[PDB]
């Protein structure tokens, strides 16, 4: 069966992406820039669009870059002051764009021309408009830093902004950026119009033309607060530590803080974002069903301005503080209108179940520890363009607490720290306080003793293929008695980089990594890199997609799964099974380095996002691989970094997201952290692999670690070839490995089995899981000759 991938639509899926995620703060009628205008771009980073962060997912190699000022020649509806670009292309030559010397040296920013009153005054008389743009990148292994040059402004920038402000009266500033910046100066400087217009990948000029231009009316939302300086921030504090860090914060990071505790410190709230068009929201019918564990709220956006656009209608809970403390508002649900044209409207309608506000008991002070709960009191929805301009929609209350779901004591903290706790002073305000947070109690041997797996008897003279379990005619547990010890030792390796099984240049090949694991029709499954595209260190060239940061500010899931349903195809035609991405930790601090590819400070849109990115990969039948499970929020020290974190905050937060993404994504592929979690390192942790994913939420797939992460057992030394402490957690694949059937990396599988330290029947898990896995990828249709094969048109 064949499958035409049109190129051409390709890049318009991900030219709407761009337009729906360019986030719009503040414009006097300057933007959208008028119909034959001339404009003089300012900024050396023009010449050098940041179409993503650096690291492993930015290393998409491209033919062509459209930047900014290409972008807008091509619209053909302004043209571009070419004295002023040979002024910045001459001085390129030499100053040039410094590349750095390796992997996470590639400098935060680049060094900006000086310019003069000359140059600036002489751009003026001959252009309409300026628009000034502010680059910065970031990623893998360097943090973000509150300095110069990174959050903020260098010197030479504020002066460049401060000369073409004095000399225009129309002044457009866009910034490039991974992740936010400070705000302060630029604010301060007061342009007509500023714009975040991300990292929008090979194709960001395109779309950024169109919302610059009027062609598309910007309809991009925050997916973070935006205070007025760093130290505002609940978790500056506590971040940055190489060794611990503990997330005193709790349950209060980002907009869950600062609309409790702290409005006056907001600059711009979460879910903020304007147009060219105004929109009056109208709040409409509300029920609850108690019996359902849901309720249903409607309202109406109009559009009351002259232009067409879209706007997103954001729905919030505000829960009663009853004895566990709650942030003011949580988000539960958001819908983005069709475009609208002035004067008309749309009736938007949601239906939001009870686990969306829940909270979780850690204490035993609702009465039922280690439960999501209602607790009682009166719930109020409110409705709006962002959490602050939000308001009341309907309200209902609950004279019983109700229990939604029983889970256990798990992935708690091992020592004591004090954690924010919302407190109301006899005024009814909320102010923080601090509490202990209780240690764990539980007893780990004992726990993975009693729910150890029954062991398979082994039978060599079975010759059953995979093929006979994908067809029915035997079950999996019958198939998997054929496996040796050293084919159980063997599956759970992953080869790579570069394993000469799969594509080349890709991160990774598994399931059949020997001779004798193919001969079952165990086929080779390729995993590669990453969230923003295909990298393939051979060179070849592949899509070039926005950054996540962009992807999530569109709130839009339709158009983000539309684009991703493209990737779903070229993933195909580049024999990559397992795409590495999204990256879904949650935004904890600003100045974290990988920011640009991750959603949100928000884990239901972080949630949501990630499902669509995984509906568009399953559309034809590749995957993505939820990362990195879980509180990697901080590159500084990541390699041994101890998240110390309570397990309210990790149930309602950090976890929650991935919860999304196994219940609505349908993800079926997990990777692990290279840090510690609560006392140890992620890969071997047995409550985050199996008691939580596996026993808990009913995930039915493989988990793999990061790319030569270490692995412990409690109390024990880190090692990069103790596999046996990850298959006794159940996260079943190392990556990686040179050579798998060689065992390359002298890891310690069989010699603990022979001790008698690790059972045959999780070695046997950990094989049926990724034997489960690899029949349903698209590598298992090449053996049975039942593929999609892929054709490139539009090139
Ligand atoms: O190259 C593959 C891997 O690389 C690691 O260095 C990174 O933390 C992961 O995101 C993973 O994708």
């Amino acid at each position: 069966e064949k499958v035409i991938l049109d190129w051409n639509e390709y890049i318009e899926a991900a030219r709407s992406v761009v337009s729906e995620g360019c986030v719009l703060l503040e414009n006097n009628g300057t933007l959208p820039l008028e119909k034959g205008a001339v404009v003089s771009i300012f900024g050396r980073i023009q010449t050098h669009y940041y179409k993503s962060g650096t690291g492993s997912g930015g290393m998409v190699n491209v033919t062509h870059v459209v930047g900014v000022p290409e972008g807008l020649k091509l619209s053909e509806h302004v043209t571009v002051n070419e004295e002023l670009e040979n002024i910045y292309k001459e001085w390129e030559e030499e100053n040039p764009f410094d590349e750095g010397l390796g992997w996470g040296t590639e400098p935060w920013s680049q060094p900006e021309m000086e310019l003069t009153d000359e140059i600036v005054s002489n751009a003026s008389a001959k252009s309409d408009v300026a628009i000034v743009i502010i680059g910065r990148t970031a990623g893998e292994d360097k943090d973000f830093s509150d300095v110069a040059g990174a959050y903020k402004l260098s010197e030479t920038e504020e002066d460049m902004l401060r000369r073409v402000r004095k000399h225009f009266d129309k002044m457009v500033v866009l910034l490039n950026v991974g992740s936010l910046m400070d705000l302060n100066v630029i604010s301060e400087i007061n342009p007509d119009a500023l714009m975040v217009i991300w990292q929008g990948g090979m194709i960001g000029g395109l779309g950024t033309a169109d919302v610059l231009t009027g062609k598309v009316n910007p309809s991009g939302k925050l997916t973070d607060t935006i205070a007025y300086e760093i130290n505002d921030y609940p978790s500056t504090e506590n971040f940055g530590d190489p060794v611990r860090d503990y997330y005193a914060e709790d349950i209060y990071v980002g907009y869950r803080y600062f609309e409790t505790f702290e409005k006056s410190k907001v600059r711009y709230p979460f879910g903020y974002g304007i147009s060219y068009t105004e929109f009056e929201h109208t709040v409409g019918e509300f029920t609850a069903d108690i019996n359902s564990r849901t309720f249903t709220a409607s309202c109406t956006v109009k559009n009351t301005g002259s232009v067409a656009g879209k706007d997103v209608a954001q729905f919030y809970v505000s829960a009663p503080q009853g004895k566990l403390g709650k942030p003011e508002k949580v988000l539960v649900a958001f819908k983005k209108t069709g475009i609208l044209n002035p004067g008309k409207e749309e009736k938007i309608t949601v239906t939001v179940p009870f686990d969306r506000f829940a909270s979780f008991d850690d204490t035993g002070v609702t009465g039922a520890e280690s439960c999501f709960v209602l607790e009682a009191g009166e719930y109020t929805v409110y409705e709006g363009k962002n959490v602050r301009e939000s308001y009341k929609e309907g309200s209902f209350t609950l004279e019983e607490n109700i229990v939604t779901e029983k889970l256990s004591k798990a992935l708690a903290p091992m020592e004591s720290f004090k954690r924010m706790k919302a407190s109301e002073n006899s005024d009814g305000t909320l102010s923080v306080k601090y509490e202990d947070v209780p240690v764990s109690d539980v007893d780990e041997k004992k726990r993975r003793l009693d729910n150890m797996p029954v062991e398979i008897p082994q039978d060599f003279t079975a010759r059953y293929s995979l093929k006979d379990v994908l067809s029915g005619s035997v079950d999996m547990e019958k198939f998997i008695a054929r496996l040796s010890d050293d084919d159980l030792a063997c599956i759970v390796r992953g080869e790579g980089m570069g394993s000469s099984l799969v594509t080349a240049g890709t991160a990774a090949a598994f399931g059949g990594v020997s001779e004798y694991l193919r001969k079952m029709d165990i086929p080779a499954v390729c995993c590669d890199d990453g969230p923003s595209g295909m990298r393939l260190d051979s060179g070849a060239t592949a899509f070039s997609m926005p950054n996540g940061t962009m992807l999530a500010s569109t709130f839009n899931p339709d158009v983000i799964e539309r684009m991703y349903g493209f990737t779903s195809l070229e993933m195909i035609y580049n024999k990559v099974e397992c795409l590495l991405g999204p990256g879904m930790n949650i935004h904890r601090n600003p100045l974290n380095g990988r920011n640009f590819e991750y959603f949100s400070e928000d884990p239901y849109l972080n949630g949501t996002i990630a499902s669509a990115m995984l509906k568009g990969l399953h559309k034809y039948g590749s995957d993505g691989v939820a990362k990195h499970f879980c509180c990697n929020n901080q590159e500084l020290g990541r390699q041994a970094c101890d998240s110390v974190v309570s397990q309210r905050a990790l149930r309602e937060i950090y976890l929650k997201g991935f919860e999304i993404a196994v219940k609505e994504g349908g993800c079926k592929a997990f990777m692990t952290t290279y840090a510690q979690v609560n006392g140890m390192w992620t890969a071997g942790n047995y409550d985050l692999n199996t008691r939580i994913l596996r026993d808990e939420w009913g995930f039915k797939g493989i988990v793999m670690t990061d790319w030569w992460a270490q692995v412990n057992d409690r109390g024990g030394e880190p090692t990069k070839n103790n596999t046996a402490a990850m298959v006794r957690a159940q996260n079943d694949l190392y990556m990686v490995t040179a050579n798998a059937a060689m065992n390359s990396a002298n890891d310690n599988t069989l010699s603990q089995l022979s001790e008698g330290k690790l059972n045959r029947a999780e070695l046997q898990r950990c094989a049926m899981n990724i034997c489960e896995y690899a029949m349903n990828t698209m590598a298992m249709k090449r053996l049975c000759r039942n593929d999609i094969k892929v054709e490139i048109a539009g090139r």
